[PDB]
C-alpha cells in the first residue's frame, strides 16, 4: 500500500527532494557513498533509511533498484550511467534533473518495452525554466500571437550581500566544471540565423543583463539552444537563447585566468608537488621571478582590462586568493584543478550567508493584430541563512519540483514511458498546478511596452 | 529611575524608538499634530500615552514639555529650533535625528545655561555613519596612520527584488526632493582642494559606484561636505566626500524628466485642475497630438538615451506610470508637483516588499610604516517584509539609535549639555558598544588593502 523510492543523494538538494516525499507518505531510502552522509542527510524526516552504495558498482545498485518502485538521481548524468539501465533492467521508474542526451535517448524503446516512466529535466533548469516558458509560448499561439525572440536566463548564486569576494560566486563542488564550462562554444538564433561564438571569445560576450535596479547581472549563452526552435515550437522566433546570470565583474575576473593560463587543466610537472603558490603561479604565468612585481607585470602583459580601477581590482582579487604568497598549493597536476582547490576553499557560503536563484523568460512577441509587446516570466528567490537548516533557494527549486514529479509518476499522474522531459501540457500542467498552489513555486509574468 | 519622554512623533522612524523605550520602562507620550495618528502609534504599546500637540504653540508645548525628562523631536527640522526654545525654559533634553543647523548651534551656550543635554544627528545618517567613521579614524590616528581619503555613502532603497519600477526607488513621503537631488550643487575635497559641482552638472556625476558584485548602485555627493576635514579631524585626507546611494537607472529616469521638463516648478493654469494625463504631457512636454504616438515621439526628440535598449525601457517607465493614459491627474499646480502625485500613488512599498539600508566608509590609510591600504565599514541590511509585524530597515536603524541615545541621556551615559553630536569617542563608544552588543547594529570592518 506504500510506495517505496531509491534516492541517490547528492548534496543539498536531497533534504528538499527527501522532506516532500516522506511528507506525502512514501518510504525513502537515502543513499551515499557513506553512511554517515547519508545518515546526517535523513535525519528529523519520519521513514528515512540511510544506506552505503556505491553507484559505480553495477551489482549493487542493479539489486538496491529492485527493492524500490523508483529511482530518483541528484547525480549530475554522464555517459557512463548504469541509473537507467539499472531500472530498464529491474522494470523500474526513474527521475532525474538531468537533460536528456542522444546517449539517455537511445534507451528510450527499452524502457518503453519495460513499461518504465524516465522523467528527467525536471529540477529548476532544466525544469521549471521549460513549464513556464512553454505556458507562454502557449498562451500567445492560442491568442494568434507570434513569439519573435524568446531569452531566457538563470543564475544560481550568492545574495547580493553575500557576494564579495572576487567573482561574485560561491562554489558547493568541484568547481572543476563550474571553470571548465566557462571557456565553451555556444550556439543559439539570432537575427533568424544559426549564431556561434568559440569560447575563445564566451566571456567576451557575457554582457551586462538588465531585469531590475537593483541587480547587477551578466549574461550569456548556454552550449546550444538551437534545438529550442523545435522544442518550444517557436518556427517563428529569429532569436532564441537560454542562458546563464552571472553578476558584473564575473567575466572579466575569468577571462583574465583565462589569458594567464589558470584554465588550462594541460598536466604540468610542477603542480604535483606541495609548492609555494607564488612559485606555481610564476610557471603557470610563465614569469622570470617569483617576485608578486614580477608576477603582476607578467600578467598585465598577458591579459585585458577595462580600466585601471578594474585592473587594480582583479589584480587584488588574486592576490585575495592567495597565488602571489607562499601558502602552499594543494596539488592536481594542472593549472584548473590546482586553483579550483584553492577557489572552493576560499569561496563556499559561509555560516548566515544566503544563495539566490533568479530566472527570467523574455519573449518578444507580435500580435494578432500586429500589435508588438515584450513579456517576462520571473522567479526571485533568496535561500534560508547557512546554518538556520532551512533550505537555500537553491536546493528548493531544483528538489521540489523533482520531488512532485517523483509523485506524479508514483500514482500515474504522469503515465507516458520511456524517456521523458516537461515538453508539452500533459505533463507540465500537472507539475505547475502542484508547484504553484501546493509549494508557491511559480514564475510571475509582467508585460511591458 | 522612572523616567517620562515626551516624543513629538513623525512616522514610521517612531515605532522602533516607542518601542525600545517603553520595553526599557521608560513612559512615553506620543505626541502627533492628530490625537489619531497618535493613538494608532501607541496602540497596545505599554507606557504610551496618546495626545494631540500644537508644537507652534510655546504654551501648549512648555506645558507639555514641563511633564516629563526628555523631549524627542522626530519632526522636520524646522520645528528643532523651536522644540530647543522650549527645552531650555523648561530645562528639559532633548534628542533628535537632525544635523545640527546654525540655529541649533547658536542656542548651544543657552542649553548649557540651563544645565541640559540636546543631542543630535543620532539616528543612522546622520547617525551610525558618524559613528564608525570616528571610529577607525581614531583607530588609524592612535596607531601613527593617515587618513588620506575618506568616502562615505548612504541609501535607504528597496531590496533589488522590490525595486522593479521607474527609479528602483520606493516613497513613503514627499517624493518631492529626491527627484530634486540631481540638480543640487555639491561642495567636497578631491586631491587636496575644496571642488565644487554645480547643480546643473551633478548628474554627470551620478556614475557607478562598486560595492558588492550583485549590486548596481551609483551615487552621487551630498551639498557640502568640506566641513567634515574639521568634524572627522582629517586635515590630512586629500579625499572627503559623504554622499547618497541610489541604483542604475535612477539618473537617466530623472535627466528625461528634466529634458522633457517634468521638474519644471513654473505655475501653468492647465495643471490645477483634474485633467488626463494625455492632455497634461503634451502639455508639458509641448506635443502635438495628445497621443502615445505623438507623446512619445516628442519625448525621444528631446530627450537622450544611452541605448536604444534603455531608450524602450525608460519609455515603458513613463507610461507604466500613465502619464500617457486616460486618468485624470491630482493637480498640485505645476509639473514638479504634479508629477510627484502619481509617484506617491505609483511607487510606495506594498505588501510582501522590504526596503534596503547600504552604508560604507572607505578609508585609504598611509599606515606608520609607510605600507598603504584601503579599508571598507559596511552596514548591509533589509527589512522585515511589509505585511509582518517587523520594522523596515531604515526605521530600525533610525529609531533604535535614536532610542539608545534617549536612554543614555537619561541614566547619565551621556551627560554633556549643550547642542552635541556624535564626534568623540566619549559619546560614541558607549553609543557603540550598545548599538552592537544588544541589537547587532554594527558597521564590519574588512581590509581591500
Amino acid at each position: 500500500a506504500t510506495k517505496s523510492v531509491l534516492m541517490l543523494g547528492s548534496g543539498f538538494v536531497t533534504r528538499p527532494t527527501l522532506d516532500v516525499l516522506t511528507d506525502s507518505g512514501i518510504k525513502v531510502t537515502v543513499a551515499c557513498r557513506t553512511l554517515e552522509s547519508a545518515k546526517k542527510l535523513s535525519a528529523g524526516v519520519q521513514h528515512s533509511t540511510p544506506i552505503s552504495l556505491d553507484v559505480n558498482d553495477d551489482a549493487a545498485l542493479d539489486a538496491e533498484v529492485a527493492k524500490h518502485d523508483l529511482v530518483i538521481s541528484l547525480i549530475p548524468y554522464t555517459f557512463h550511467a548504469t541509473v537507467i539501465k539499472s531500472a530498464i533492467r529491474q522494470k523500474k521508474h526513474v527521475v532525474t534533473t538531468s537533460y536528456v542526451s542522444p546517449a539517455m535517448m537511445e534507451l528510450d524503446q527499452a524502457a518503453k518495452d519495460a513499461g518504465i516512466t524516465v522523467m528527467n529535466e525536471i529540477g529548476l533548469d532544466p525544469g521549471i525554466d521549460h513549464l513556464y516558458a512553454i505556458k507562454t509560448i502557449e498562451e500567445v499561439h492560442a491568442a494568434g500571437g507570434k513569439i519573435k525572440t524568446f531569452l531566457s536566463y538563470c543564475g544560481g548564486l550568492p545574495a547580493p550581500e553575500s557576494s564579495d569576494n572576487p567573482l561574485g560566486y560561491k562554489f558547493s563542488w568541484s568547481s572543476r566544471g563550474v571553470l571548465l564550462a566557462l571557456r565553451n562554444a555556444a550556439s543559439f538564433y539570432k537575427d533568424g540565423k544559426v549564431t556561434n561564438v568559440a569560447g575563445p571569445e564566451l566571456m567576451a560576450t557575457a554582457k551586462p543583463y538588465f531585469i531590475y535596479p537593483g541587480f547587477a547581472f551578466v549574461a550569456y549563452p548556454n552550449r546550444d539552444s538551437t534545438p529550442y526552435k523545435e522544442r518550444y515550437q517557436i518556427p517563428e522566433a529569429d532569436n532564441i537563447v537560454r542562458g546563464t546570470l552571472r553578476y558584473q565583474g564575473f567575466p572579466q575576473f575569468i577571462k583574465v585566468l583565462v589569458d594567464i593560463g589558470f584554465l588550462s587543466d594541460e598536466e604540468q610537472p610542477f603542480l604535483k608537488e606541495a609548492i609555494p603558490w607564488k612559485e606555481a603561479t610564476q610557471k603557470i604565468v610563465k614569469a622570470s621571478s617569483a617576485s608578486e612585481q614580477d608576477i603582476v607585470s607578467t600578467i598585465v602583459s598577458n591579459a585585458t582590462f577595462e580600466s585601471t580601477e578594474e585592473q587594480k581590482r582583479i589584480v587584488a582579487g588574486l592576490k585575495w586568493l592567495g597565488i602571489f604568497s607562499d601558502k602552499k598549493i594543494t596539488p592536481r597536476g594542472n593549472a584548473l584543478d590546482t586553483l579550483c582547490a584553492t577557489l572552493e576553499e576560499k569561496m563556499q557560503f559561509e555560516e548566515g550567508e544566503r544563495d539566490l536563484v533568479m530566472l527570467q523568460h523574455k519573449f518578444e512577441i507580435e500580435n494578432k493584430d500586429g500589435s508588438r509587446e515584450t513579456r517576462t516570466s520571473s522567479l526571485c528567490e533568496y535561500g534560508a541563512p547557512i546554518g538556520s537548516g532551512g533550505y537555500s533557494a537553491m536546493a528548493k527549486l531544483v528538489g521540489v519540483p523533482c520531488a512532485v514529479a517523483v509523485k506524479f509518476v508514483l500514482d500515474g499522474t504522469i503515465s507516458d514511458r520511456g524517456v521523458l522531459a516537461p515538453m508539452n501540457s500533459k505533463i507540465n500542467d500537472p507539475l505547475m498546478k502542484e508547484l504553484k498552489e501546493k509549494y508557491g513555486i511559480e514564475c510571475k509574468e509582467k508585460v511591458v511596452a
